[PDB]
């Protein structure tokens, strides 16, 4: 004790977390977890974040690993993990180090073959496991005898690759006895790759560092952010990885996305001598639909999976080992130019809001020490090109690109480090997916500000097809009222509607001032209205289904 | 003259459904299926009802199977297919006739492997067909070359088995070229089964006959009826394929739920002389946690997969084919008594409503031609052992049992028979996990009765383990006024809060005679109030997690 005043599988595992750093676990109870709930509720250093659904506990699971470095939630066998094997699809696709927790039956049970509920009344308890294959990188059922080596040997493996991983315990497991953990679950192609990296970079008169989401992935960005300032190399990152380094630097140019670039940009990244890719997957949404001119005979690219020197593909190294080298080099420093930086400002008139003028908007007023959240619609191609304030941080879901992740996903990141204020910005269709968990926002008190885009539908598929199709209307909610409905008093969300540019200033300055409050921001905006680079890359995906 | 001088594979596709009767199809739009969507918009015979997420439109699509006795739902590649897996899993378990559409990246660019959206950027755009290996009869990746056969092939397992199948439709897949189908959609040992039947049925003296889910999967409860009340058997069901037959009939002894049973039921099923089960699959939920005693030395029974002839295993046989022959057998007629059938009337106070006044008074009030719908928790024990009327069915999910199912299920089973009014019975705890689909009842105009148990959290679970555990309580919503934030108007949803016995009565009726408006009532009970039966099985899955 600080004032100086038996133990089980269960106690085992949640010690393993809280060594990965997790404090808070998410999920929904079953009767196949209920016992091992006890334990997460009895620990003093972990809380039990419940959730109304298993695929928003999934989403806010991935949301809480992108700023705490890793997650855990919970699940029943069968029909909650089932509900969650999208979220943790999506964990897997953009790599982040979620652990689902899946509660099954005794083993006894398992042992006999029954018929009991949540399985498909063939006595088989490892179909569900199986169907996790592909979407994880490490998966275990549990013993008595084996839990403490397979949790360790899983775990281990989510520290690795940073992808997730799947622990399916049994009731009678979970009581089982451990012993405590006695260690912490914590080169030379590494020192040729740095000393080609030195080489390369200390000859360039053009370099360019391209940043993407595998450095956050292992909580790298903060580590490459002093790499960069202190070498002042030039930079970009896609919109998969946005803020995987500081975006106020000096040396940080925008964001690289293909032919639909700003053109000093795009120049820029196409003519350097020599390209560092540092954990950067090139996708449809984050190059342009391809339209990327990255040369591999002038690119040393570094991955988790491998790394590509000059076309020399090799697998034989750390990725997190080689990042966190990088300031072990020493005199490298650019002396050359950027690109000139446009400047920020936003005066407000009486106009109806505007897709450009929101984005505008949003660059202007958001502050240092913010997390931008933005769904796949308008929100995302409008929020993805805003330059982020010093020690800011972005996250979206370019890839995997599952609309309404991000309600939960914000919350979960928002829990997570409580001192980042989130803001996000939700279309109406893709809140449509996700809104139970504004629940869990009211009773954890949290207090990020909302923004939810009424376009009267889905506005970027009308852009990409059928602008006029039934199939792209959705029923219209009394958006602003959703709190109030869900248990909200005043003194917790403060609710708006939003219609003009002065609106929008006036409340967006009244939620940042007000930081003991959520907001819950609903924006009208015309359904015709797409972000110019929405406008753009709604004909280039139309074009890729041709 | 006086003088003497483009269908397609989604067309294929589409006419095949009509064919098997669906006449609506749900799910959620995505750009690699917005085009064959058009097509479905364009169908005369068919209408697009959009689901606000793919996990409620699979459980919808399940609902409206159960009635219809076939559907679809249409779902995006990688997140809309994950999205609903738990749904199709849910189908499979409890063998519903549901095929999910999946709209897949065109076949050059999966040929390609480009690292597009909703995929884990490896090139492989086969993971998830493959996921679906354990909870499908039968799965396609269409080809041009190979669509109809494909599309045929897997229509005929649905046809089959009457469980779920999966077709991936690549973008220029379903615009491919087709010819309009040139053939329909489609022993021994099923006579010596029917003649061992007729047999038993004269040597015995004190038959009963179990129906069970497979009939409902198959659309055979008319027919069983037919059968039961020419012959006067004695018939029981389990609450998993309640209302496999008629409840109304003289013959109907109730629910048989082995231990828990009434206790002239459970004596008259198992002193029975022969027992001759029909589509039944005995489970936890079903059994009383498997406290049946059901002789196999005095039983045949008969499912989709196998049959029990007297101990030996039979497969060479269609089971529709011959539980559609029962009728034919002759000199079976039943002379004998039931059990007695007790009465009280049902007289209200303004007594604050209790669990097991509730169901009485819900068995008092429910009418002829309704479909009761029932959701895990205090709902399904309580409504499971009402008295149907004639013509009224029961929807349950006592083996899959995923809380939220109800709730979009009741809404498709009342698309597919809009003579047919549903009566849903759904706690808070499991309405949080599906509440979106709200927003489809509105825009469809559908007028189901709603009862929301309002008894603040999960009581089911607080009976299993931890009564006083914090992850046994919820936020609390105002669900009552959930249509009005959703969009509903006064003309379309009647609102209301019930507290009493009385007012409990006089709403229900108030429901039941207003057959224009849909009805959204929020019962109001305390969370230690259980009935009767759930009073038992909580304890019993406590035992089984021993
Ligand atoms: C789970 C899932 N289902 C469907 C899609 C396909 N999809 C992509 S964007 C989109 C529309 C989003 O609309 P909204 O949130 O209203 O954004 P807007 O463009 O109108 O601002 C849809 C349906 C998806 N990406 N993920
Ligand atoms: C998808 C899913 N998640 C979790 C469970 C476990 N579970 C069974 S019943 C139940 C509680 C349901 O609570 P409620 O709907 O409020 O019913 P009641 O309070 O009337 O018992 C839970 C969490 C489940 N069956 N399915
Ligand atoms: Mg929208
Ligand atoms: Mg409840």
């Amino acid at each position: 004790h600080s004032s100086g005043l038996m133990y089980t599988v269960g106690d085992y595992l949640l010690d393993r977390l809280h060594e990965l750093g997790i404090e808070e676990i998410f999920g929904v109870p079953g009767d196949y977890n209920l016992q091992f709930l006890d334990q997460i509720i009895s620990r003093e250093d972990m809380k039990w974040i419940g959730n109304a659904n298993e695929l928003n506990a999934s989403y806010m699971a991935d949301g809480y690993a992108r700023t705490k470095k890793a997650a855990a939630f919970l699940t029943t066998f069968g029909v909650g993990e089932l509900s969650a094997i999208n979220g943790l699809a999506g964990s897997y696709a953009e790599n982040l180090p979620v652990v689902e927790i899946v509660g099954s039956p005794t083993s006894k049970v398992q042992n006999d073959g029954k018929f009991v509920h949540h399985t498909l009344a063939d006595g088989d308890f490892k179909h569900f496991m199986k169907m996790h294959e592909p979407v994880t990188a490490a998966r275990t059922l549990l013993t008595a005898e084996n839990a403490t080596y397979e949790i360790d040997r899983v775990l281990s493996q989510l520290l690795k690759e940073r992808k997730p991983v799947y622990i399916n315990l049994p009731v009678d497991v979970a009581a089982a006895k451990a012993e405590k953990p006695a260690l912490s679950l914590e080169n030379t192609t590494e020192q040729v790759i740095l000393s080609k990296i030195e080489e390369s970079l200390k000859n360039a008169q053009k370099p360019v560092v391209i940043a993407g989401h595998e450095v956050i992935s292992f909580g790298l960005e903060k580590t490459v952010t002093q790499f960069v300032s202190e070498t002042k190399l030039p930079i970009t990152t896609l919109n998969f990885g946005k803020s995987a380094v500081d975006e106020s630097l000096p040396s940080f140019l925008g964001i690289y996305n293909g032919k639909l670039s700003e053109i000093s940009l795009k120049n820029f990244v196409e003519s350097a001598d020599f390209i560092l890719m540092l954990g950067v997957k090139l996708t449809d949404s984050s190059t342009g639909a391809f339209t990327h001119h990255l040369d591999e005979n002038k690119m040393i690219s570094l991955n988790i999976d491998e790394g590509i020197i000059f076309n020399k593909v090799v697998e034989d190294f750390d990725f997190r080992a080689v990042v966190s080298s990088l300031s072990e080099l020493k005199g490298i420093e650019y002396e050359g130019q950027y690109i000139d930086k446009q400047y920020e400002e936003f005066i407000p008139s009486s106009a109806p809001l505007s897709q450009d003028r929101l984005w505008q908007a949003v660059e202007s007023l958001t502050q240092s020490n913010e997390t931008i959240v933005a769904e796949q619609g308008t929100s995302f191609f409008g929020a993805s090109t805003i330059f982020l304030k010093s020690n800011s941080r972005f996250i979206g879901q370019p890839l995997w690109g599952s609309i309404g992740y991000t309600f939960p996903a914000a919350l979960g990141s928002q829990i997570a480090d409580k001192e980042s204020r989130h803001l996000l910005f939700i279309g109406d269709g893709s809140l449509q997916l996700t809104v139970q968990e504004l629940g869990l926002s009211i009773r954890e008190k949290l207090n990020p500000i909302c923004f939810i885009i009424n376009n009267d539908g889905y506005t970027v598929e009308r852009e990409i097809h059928g602008p006029t199709q039934s199939y792209n209307d959705i029923p219209m909610w009394n958006y602003s009222k959703l709190p109030e409905t869900f248990g909200a008093t005043e003194d917790r969300v403060v609710s708006k509607i939003v219609r003009t540019e002065n609106e929008f200033v006036s409340v967006m300055k009244e939620a940042q001032a007000d930081v003991n409050r959520m907001y819950w921001i609903e924006l009208v905006l015309e359904k015709e209205d797409a972000p110019k680079l929405l406008k753009k890359m709604g004909k280039l995906f139309a074009e890729q289904n041709k």
